[PDB]
């Protein structure tokens, strides 16, 4: 079957791992778990289609950029995961997605733009800058909650409807 390998990214504590988590396992992570790389394999029908998705789940933390790089390098899309609470975490956005084109060597990959923890009342990131921000680099935006699970099957399937395309 086609295997799509999906990458996840973001700063640290923006819920990569939680979302990955509730995709595969169907539970909300509330515990404190930093990721330093972890892989997640599982067999999904999308739109009809059987297909592997390898889920490459990265550290958000700086210390791990050149593990990162090398899991990037293989990554055919990705997840770019920011917090509605944190607007670092949205300004880092800019700084992820340019790694990713230097090390796929392309102005365009697929890639979603997720705003996650959108169960949250204390947002700081309003949905329209996150919209402007992707309607500019040209991908998606998706908010989504790992708690509440919504917009979490949306943000993976978005992202594989994307790599057929590209
Ligand atoms: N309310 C809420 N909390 C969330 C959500 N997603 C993650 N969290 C919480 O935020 C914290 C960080 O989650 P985690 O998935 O570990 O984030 P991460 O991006 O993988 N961190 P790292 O880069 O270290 O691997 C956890 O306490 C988790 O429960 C969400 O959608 N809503
Ligand atoms: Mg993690």
């Amino acid at each position: 079957m086609t295997e799509y390998k999906l990458v996840v990214v973001g700063a640290g504590g923006v819920g990569k791992s939680a979302l990955t988590i509730q995709l595969i396992q169907n539970h909300f992570v509330d515990e404190y778990d930093p990721t330093i790389e972890d892989s997640y394999r599982k067999q999904v029908v999308i739109d009809g289609e059987t297909c592997l998705l390898d889920i490459l789940d990265t550290a958000g933390q700086e210390e791990y950029s050149a593990m990162r790089d090398q899991y990037m390098r293989t990554g055919e899309g990705f997840l770019c995961v920011f917090a509605i609470n944190n607007t670092k975490s949205f300004e880092d956005i800019h700084q992820y997605r340019e790694q990713i084109k230097r090390v796929k060597d392309s102005d365009d990959v697929p890639m979603v733009l997720v705003g996650n923890k959108c169960d949250l009342a204390a947002r700081t990131v309003e949905s329209r800058q996150a919209q402007d921000l992707a309607r500019s680099y040209g991908i998606p935006y998706i908010e989504t909650s790992a708690k509440t699970r919504q917009g979490v099957e949306d943000a993976f399937y978005t992202l594989v409807r994307e790599i057929r395309q590209h």
